[PDB]
DNA sequence: GGCGACCCGGCGCCGCCTACGGTCAGTACTACGGGTAGGGGGTATCGGGCAACGCGGCACTGAACACCGTTGTCATGTGCCTTG
């Protein structure tokens, strides 16, 4: 990385490549805004629906839990969890609250 | 003998940002040996689709009583007629 970079001064292979671990400011920042406004759309619905979605893709935890392992903090059964997971996905399929999260995709 | 030159070392620098830049370098070899990460099959455990079994409003078997309403009922009282 330390070549001449064909330049016999102020220059240096090394600073010619760009990086990749690097976060974009800008990714970031539309990530945080999609973040708030998916969890706003989640407090829209019912409290219920939106805990039990939550812990379904784990949007608090970075691993999502199965749908009988949520059926133990709530005390639910596996296919009770299933169905509200269900009725949620249709709710939120509806055109209401999908705009907001369309251009996020 | 400390000065003195001189001699050398030795470093250290030589100004600020800007556009593009083109490429390639020669003389071992086999042989074994272990040991594996990858190729396979079969098994134990967790994760999905239909009914499950609750509830609640109200609603009915109306049943069985209750609330007035009513013409049943009547032993017991006024008015006229006959006899004291």
């Amino acid at each position: 990385l330390h070549t001449p970079l064909g330049e016999d001064g102020d220059s240096e292979f090394g600073d010619l490549i760009e990086d990749s671990e690097a976060v974009v400011p800008a990714d970031a920042v539309s990530f945080t805004l999609l973040q708030e406004q998916l969890h706003s759309v989640l407090d829209t619905l019912s409290e219920r629906e939106a805990g039990v979605v939550s812990m379904r893709f784990g949007l608090t935890d970075g691993q999502p839990k199965t749908l009988d392992e949520i059926g133990k903090v709530y005390g639910v059964t596996r296919e009770r969890i299933r169905q509200i997971e269900s009725k949620t996905m249709s709710k939120l399929r509806h055109p209401s609250r999908s705009q907001v999260l369309r251009d996020y995709l």
